[PDB]
């Protein structure tokens, strides 16, 4: 019943976003990126990580056996905009405006409820 | 070195596009069907096969445990422009236009060529 159980009874795309926001704003807090930056971090998880099942198994829907890692041209193809707002819908993320751009930005709410959903999650583990 | 065999090493979601419209062509020919066709068909191909390793794959990185079947909206969310984009590059497929609104419609080029490729595909198959 609880949040982190409820995060590994989440979708993959929105585990992989939320996971690379929990590991790329973990260190000087304010929690708060920008969603290109996150979806740029999460090509290089995915592509960093070849044993996760997490990654082996989104390269099987998104690519050929000619594509040897995901790109973010091939990762952009995704809607980043339902995940984010499904996201807030679960209230584990904020979308944050960029100060003279209206630039999306993206804010994580607890990270400790959701490392602690990382840390026992089997797809997000290597051999 | 095959047309087919090329087919198998494409990706998963370029192939139950492909595969959906030789379904759904297969019959009076002109082999020509508007674009959201084509996405309501796929899935229904989807939701009608749970057996299929496609279909249990795609199922895994756009949905949750919570969801008990893919919909449109969760499908919609891919970029269908670009495995379209892509099948045209192959000469697979060919983009026609609707006689009097611009909308998207597409033609399948060698349905024996696809429905050797589909005979032949471990990811296609129910236990």
């Amino acid at each position: 019943e609880t949040i982190s159980k409820k995060i590994i009874g989440m979708s993959l795309l929105m585990r992989t976003f939320l996971y690379t926001l929990a590991q790329e704003t973990e260190g000087t807090n304010r929690h708060t990126l920008a969603l290109e930056t996150v979806l740029i971090k999460m090509v290089k998880m995915l592509r960093d990580n070849p044993g996760y099942k997490a990654s082996k198994e989104i390269k099987k829907v998104i690519c050929g056996a000619w594509e040897p890692a995901i790109t973010i041209e091939k990762l952009k193809q995704f809607s980043w905009i339902s995940v984010v707002n499904d996201l807030v819908g679960e209230k584990l993320v904020v979308v944050v405006l960029e100060e003279p751009s209206a630039s999306i930005m993206v804010e994580l709410k607890l990270p400790l409820e959701i490392n602690y959903a990382f840390s026992m999650d089997e797809e997000f583990k290597n051999m």
